[PDB]
């Protein structure tokens, strides 16, 4: 479920932040990385570990 990011992660600021649907995943440690945009925030956008 991608809603609990924007309840949980309050700090990015800008207007909205929200993963943009899919998590990520990797092949060396197992880590959940989310692909976020931050709306409001100025170059924010990217990878997260999450």
């Amino acid at each position: 479920d991608n809603s609990t990011f924007k309840a949980s992660a309050t700090g990015l600021g800008g207007t909205d932040q929200k993963i943009d649907g899919d998590l990520k995943f990797d092949d060396t440690t197992g880590k959940y990385y989310a692909k976020v945009t931050v709306t409001g925030g100025t170059g924010k956008d990217g990878y997260y570990e999450v």
